[PDB]
């Protein structure tokens, strides 16, 4: 359903440029999973029925990093700050999306694919539409769904991006890694999952939720068993969830 802009090959320029910045300064600092999190929620906050919010540079707007769900996040923007300056010609909402694509390939993930276009828009949406970490099923379908237009099978897959990562008691209050290798994106986010709760180990329950439904259990238990699997179907949602109200 895409249609892609055309941009000038200045700024494509630009984007390879800034891509390979990107990937040494992630690696250095060690914040993939935090530029994840961020181009997520960016992203996250699209409503497919009002075309509002989405991955459109807001994220950077003191007013909605004050939302609650973004405990944390102004730290990534300053984080880009300095390299994002080099790049004068790309949008934030660009330059945040290449963040999360450079996040995911760097710990060694899959490659998502890229496009560039996305304009810088001047409203945040409003609080409250990123997802409730103490709900479950419904809740998710609610947000990955009815507001974000994403399917069943994105939702599964996107949630593997939690292998990389932690949460922190003075972020959401939640605390600790997903994974016993949370710099190294690959399927144990679903074998954790499945093992039972290790000590030294997070499941929220919006993670314990997906064990319980009739559709995203058996995607669990695919993507436990298959990481080729795993890493097409995750490509396939973050390239979605990066792209949400844009080009179509
Ligand atoms: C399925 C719904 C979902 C919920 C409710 C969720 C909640 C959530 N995610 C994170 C951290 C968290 N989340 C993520 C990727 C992430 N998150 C995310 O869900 C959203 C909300 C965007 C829809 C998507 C779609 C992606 C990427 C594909 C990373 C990489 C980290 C670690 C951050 C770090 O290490 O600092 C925390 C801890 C924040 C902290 O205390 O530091 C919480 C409470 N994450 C979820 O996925
Ligand atoms: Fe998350
Ligand atoms: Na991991």
């Amino acid at each position: 359903g895409k249609s892609y802009p055309t941009v000038s090959a200045d700024y494509q320029k630009a984007v390879e440029k800034a891509k390979k910045k990107l990937r040494g300064f992630i690696a250095e600092k060690r914040c993939a999973p935090l530029m994840l999190r961020l181009a997520a929620h960016s992203a996250g906050t699209f409503d497919k029925g009002t075309k509002t919010g989405g991955p459109f540079g807001t994220i950077k707007h003191p007013a909605e990093l004050a939302h609650s769900a973004n405990n944390g996040l102004d730290i990534a923007v300053r984080l880009l700050e300095p390299l994002k300056a080099e790049f004068p010609i790309l949008s934030y909402a660009d330059f945040y999306q290449l963040a999360g694509v450079v996040a995911v390939e760097v710990t060694g993930g899959p490659e998502v694919p890229f496009h560039p276009g996305r304009e810088d828009k001047p409203e945040p949406p409003p609080e409250g539409r990123l997802p409730d970490a103490t709900k479950g099923s419904d809740h998710l379908r609610d947000v990955f769904g009815k507001a974000m237009g994403l399917t069943d099978q994105d939702i599964v897959a996107l949630s593997g991006g939690h292998t990389i990562g932690a949460a922190h008691k003075e972020r959401s209050g939640f605390e600790g890694p997903w994974t016993s290798n949370p710099l190294i994106f690959d399927n144990s986010y679903f074998t954790e999952l499945l093992s039972g709760e290790k000590e030294g180990l997070l499941q929220l329950p919006s993670d314990k939720a997906l064990l319980s439904d009739p559709v995203f259990r058996p995607l669990v238990d695919k993507y436990a068993a298959d990481e080729d699997a795993f890493f097409a179907d995750y490509a396939e949602a973050h390239q979605k969830l990066s792209e949400l109200g844009f080009a179509d």
